């Protein structure tokens, strides 16, 4: 089997991206967050404390006929910029673009935090990384791709992210016609749960190629690009009144400013992202200090390669025996 989606941005910023989803029977469908650093399917649902649902569609259980509560079951998540959701599950028929996995954990949100609740375009995540991060307990819960692999023609999803534009995720093949020249395929670590990867190095602009492992990992669910602060700073000093404001809370530059592309490393390939895809503009509304889309990890403890860069690529997540990601130019 496969699956094709369109996955959109929900602003004009690319903040994140909303895939369809359908979910129980007749089908329920929502936009979620396809979100290959975690590993919860968690929806807005009719248990969710109504307070904290605002403009999200619903997932009610009540009304699939093939909802079944997983008696004792539980899940509570916390994500990297401080959001958090819990709820109990069920296991229900859900399908994307196409792709049928049945019995599959629903996890149902009984509380979101406010930054989910301010975000009325999604309305729960799907979550891609490797299910041993999934948090239901008692009894561990695996994900979608996990339960479909086994029925898809090929054992991989791939992400094709737009710049300021719609894109596509597919499930059990690789589109050769959504890529230029050929894909570079790099070695995965599991060990965290996460698609984490080293990359081969960076360059700023047309400036030289420094060679120097960078171990991050891919992740759709992370909006910006987070890196060394000496790579950081290297990129923001080539930018005219850059600087990094505790009170934003990160490196901000001038509106008026053109950024320089920055280029990162697989293997011998390289992924070129353009200037324009690191501008996350004003600050503020009608502020000329705007937001800059590659910010320092060392607050984090793991460097992150998010959409910013993710969507300068075609990536391939193989989930084969032993997974490895590629990136193509497009």
């Amino acid at each position: 089997s496969t699956g094709s989606a369109t996955t959109t941005p929900i602003d004009s910023l690319d903040d994140a991206y909303i895939t369809p989803v359908q979910i129980g029977t007749p089908a329920q469908t929502l936009n979620l967050d396809f979100d290959t650093g975690s590993s919860d399917l968690w929806v807005f649902s009719s248990e969710t404390t109504a307070s904290e649902v605002d403009g999200q569609t619903i997932y009610t259980p009540s009304k699939s006929t093939t909802a079944k509560l997983l008696s004792g079951a539980t899940w509570s998540i916390s994500y990297g910029d401080g959001s958090s959701s819990s709820g109990d599950v069920y296991t229900d028929t859900v399908s994307v673009g196409g792709l049928t996995v049945t019995g599959q954990a629903v996890e149902s949100a009984k509380k979101v935090s406010s930054s989910f609740t301010e975000d009325s375009t999604i309305d729960g995540l799907l979550g891609l990384a490797f299910s041993t991060l999934n948090t239901v307990s008692p009894t561990q819960q695996k994900t979608f791709f996990d339960n479909a692999k086994a029925s898809l023609d090929s054992p991989v999803f791939t992400a094709d992210l737009g710049y300021h534009a719609p894109g596509t995720y597919n499930f059990g093949f690789i589109d050769t016609t959504a890529y230029t020249g050929s894909i570079t395929y790099t070695a995965v670590s599991t060990k965290q749960g996460f698609w984490e990867w080293t990359s081969t190095g960076y360059a700023v602009g047309s400036g030289t190629f420094k060679s120097t492992s960078i171990d991050g990992i891919a992740d759709t669910g992370t909006t910006l690009l987070y890196l060394p602060a000496t790579v950081v700073s290297a990129y923001w000093a080539q930018v005219s009144g850059a600087k990094s404001s505790s009170s934003v809370g990160g490196y901000v530059f001038p509106c008026s400013a053109t950024l320089p592309s920055f280029t990162f490393g697989v293997g011998s390939a390289r992924i070129v992202i353009p200037g324009d895809y690191i501008d996350f503009g004003p600050i503020s509304t009608g502020s000329s200090s705007c937001f800059g889309g590659i910010q320092s990890s060392a607050g984090i403890g793991i460097n992150i390669f998010g959409d910013v860069a993710l969507k300068a690529a075609f990536v391939v997540f193989n989930g084969a025996t032993t997974p490895t990601l590629g990136f193509a130019s497009k």
